[PDB]
């Protein structure tokens, strides 16, 4: 959250449907558009490592309903889960966390 | 996730030390700059509502450590949250999910 930067965070949700709605559903991101989404909105992330593989057990990962097409959530809890890592790991080790939590 | 949009999420995560370390805890967000970050860095999620009870309840939420200071991990969790919710109440009613998870 922030100025406009929150709002923003909203438009990452529109990033979202940005791309879903390309091919497949409109409200989830199958490999192909999961794929140009993460390589594109995620080039700190998944630019990183690209890979077919990382896609795959990505979307395995977020796609919690197991269609094999993220929705705008599983998609949300993803960089929820970035913010998250990068966080804990920021520490190095999550001290601000009783670790159990 | 997006254009420098993504890397900007990891800024919120940024956006959070700002307030933090101001007052309090460096890693943690007390009520004072919980509030100040919620009215200032939320106007729309918050601003819609920025009583000290909406504060207060939202800390108890956020701040699962319940040491009454939001640790960046609860704070990008609520974000989360935020665009969880926004997300599946865009369509009025989670269809995309298997209304179970």
């Amino acid at each position: 959250m922030a100025s406009p930067l929150e709002k923003a965070l909203d438009v990452m949700v529109s990033t979202f449907h940005k791309y879903s709605g390309k091919e497949g559903d409109k409200f989830k991101l199958n490999k192909s558009e999961l794929k140009e989404l993460l390589t594109r909105e995620l080039p700190s992330f998944l630019g990183k490592r690209t890979d077919e593989a990382a896609f795959q057990k990505l979307m395995s990962n977020l796609d919690s309903n197991r269609d094999n097409e993220v929705d705008f959530q599983e998609y949300s809890v993803f960089l929820s889960s970035i913010a998250m890592m990068s966080n804990e790991f920021f520490e190095g080790f999550p001290d601000k966390q009783p670790r159990k939590k």
